[PDB]
């Protein structure tokens, strides 16, 4: 399972999207090398202006490339599901707007790891800092916080993300995840943990559609050795 790891590996991220009634798609791509925990990605808005900010779909847009230190490897249940996969379901609520539900389902086509999303977003504001754009393009650090749920032989998570408002303050989304294996065999079902993530947005200069570049680390980490 981390087997299919030891390198670099190709991704390929497929979201569609409805938030109030605004229905965009989203294109990414790129490659992954779980070795170094690293990530690089390039997403397009293939419908247009993407309708809400780029920084908010972050998270939703493959923790399976993950760095798990060799003491702790015996936790990583993302790789543990491959190649069959994983569904990896979100409710994002944004403090004092709406929600967004994702249903994605992480796995190999062949040697290329595909992330494909569903994502529907309710009860946003019309001009609240999600609609109204008012998020910077950028992004903090933050903790997934991960436990076991051995009755659907998979994992939860919850964590906080703080998006920076251009006027200083700070829009928070809460994250409740749950994730559950494709296939019938057996999984790693993990000891508390969490996955320390470091994530840079930008933009690539000669890119005249809609998009995002992002760069992400991903370090397993909490488990005493
Ligand atoms: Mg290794
Ligand atoms: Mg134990």
């Amino acid at each position: 399972g981390e087997e299919l790891f030891t390198g670099v590996v190709p991704i390929l991220v497929e979201l569609d999207g409805d938030v109030n009634g605004h229905k965009f798609s989203v294109s990414g791509e790129g490659e992954g090398d779980a070795t170094y925990g690293k990530l690089t990605l390039k997403f397009i808005c293939t419908t247009g202006k993407l309708p809400v900010p780029w920084p908010t779909l972050v998270t939703t847009f493959v923790q399976c490339f993950s760095r798990y230190p060799d003491h702790m490897k015996q936790h990583d249940f993302f790789k543990s599901a491959m190649p069959e996969g994983y569904v990896q379901e979100r409710t994002i609520s944004f403090k004092d707007d709406g929600n967004y539900k994702t249903r994605a389902e992480v796995k190999f086509e062949g040697d290329t790891l595909v992330n494909r999303i569903e994502l529907k977003g309710i009860d946003f504001k019309e001009d609240g800092n999600i609609l109204g754009h008012k998020l910077e393009y950028n992004y903090n650090s933050h903790n997934v916080y991960i436990t076991a749920d051995k009755q659907k032989n998979g994992i939860k998570a919850n964590f906080k993300i703080r998006h920076n408002i251009e006027d200083g303050s700070v829009q928070l989304a809460d994250h409740y995840q749950q994730n559950t294996p494709i296939g019938d065999g057996p999984v790693l079902l993990p000891d508390n943990h969490y996955l320390s993530t470091q994530s840079a947005l930008s933009k690539d200069p000669n890119e005249k559609r809609d998009h995002m570049v992002l760069l992400e680390f991903v370090t397993a980490a909490g488990i005493t050795h």
